């Protein structure tokens, strides 16, 4: 299992406009548009980001190079964010995807909020940062999501995701 795998089982793959969970225009896999209310503000967010007049719905091809990208910024941003770093320095090759997807789901600014789980992270303390996570709107929004992340990162396998 890879951290592209791992999201795709938690985000799905939608062709056409869509809202997730809060309500947000996304596409693709779990690709946010805006956070605007407009389905044409999220049509020519869609449309700039692909390169073409899309009229709400893309390929499978375009789905897939928007997940590298956004993959790929979610790491850059841990690697260039300072309470960040040096957490994914400290951990395993599969908390580290758990990190990963944290960031993915909710930006650099709302995990980079999770100061107390993400010292207890640092310091191995796997249990108590387990039920700590647990203690967030993140985990109370989105709980069956919540619990396979939280499950990584106490287990350090892919356990959660054996199943899916």
């Amino acid at each position: 299992m890879n951290i592209f795998e791992m999201l795709r089982i938690d985000e799905g793959l939608r062709l056409k406009i869509y809202k997730d969970t809060e309500g947000y225009y996304t596409i693709g896999i779990g690709h946010l548009l805006t956070k605007s209310p407009s389905l044409n503000a999220a049509k020519s967010e869609l449309d700039k980001a692909i390169g073409r007049n899309c009229n709400g719905v893309i390929t499978k091809d375009e789905a897939e190079k928007l997940f590298n990208q956004d993959v790929d910024a979610a790491v850059r941003g841990i690697l260039r964010n300072a309470k960040l770093k040096p957490v994914y320095d400290s951990l395993d090759a599969v908390r580290r995807c758990a990190l990963i997807n944290m960031v993915f789901q909710m930006g650099e600014t709302g995990v980079a909020g999770f100061e107390n789980s993400l010292r207890m992270l640092q310091q191995k303390r796997w249990d108590e940062a387990a039920v700590n996570l647990a203690k967030s709107r993140w985990y109370n929004q989105t709980p069956n999501r919540a619990k396979r992340v939280i499950t990584t990162f106490r287990t350090g396998t892919w356990d959660a995701y054996k199943n899916l």
